[PDB]
């Protein structure tokens, strides 16, 4: 449903269980919603059933509320440093002040932007009011 990743599901299928434990350069997104770029190797061994069915909208969910969750079921969530529970850079699209998409009210965007910048757990990287594109870094998804 717009979900994609790199290496692609069909590529991940070629990896041994040992390789799968340390997938480099893993990226997962949803077109129109955003993207997660992992900063470290990720262990995808839990998802060998079907990378596509496990990852796309179950383990990783980009929602219409302009948010993303990784491991939304607390039973599926490994410790920090394991699985996908590792540092990542995230871009979310169409993120706007309250839903106030009017760029002519620039002062209001500046208030919102300062709120984004003050976030403790979603460490600000950038925010572009023309499109509502918010980029930030997380240390994990606990």
């Amino acid at each position: 449903f717009g979900y994609w990743c790199s290496p692609s599901p069909e590529q991940l299928e070629r990896l041994s269980l040992k390789q799968l434990a340390a997938v480099s350069n893993f990226v997962i997104g949803r077109r129109g919603y955003g993207c997660i770029t992992f900063q470290h190797d990720v262990d995808l061994t839990a998802f060998t059933k079907s990378f596509r069915e496990e990852l796309f909208g179950k383990i990783v969910i980009f929602r219409s509320s302009k948010t993303v969750e990784v491991y939304p079921d607390e039973a599926t969530k490994p410790m920090i440093g394991h699985g996908l529970n590792v540092p990542a850079i995230i871009t979310l699209e169409n993120v706007y002040p309250v839903p106030m998409k009017d760029t002519t009210k620039f002062a209001e965007f500046q208030v919102f932007d300062r709120k984004l910048r003050s976030m403790r757990e979603m460490n600000y990287i950038s925010y572009n009011p023309f499109g509502g594109t918010w980029t930030f870094k997380v240390n994990h998804f606990e």
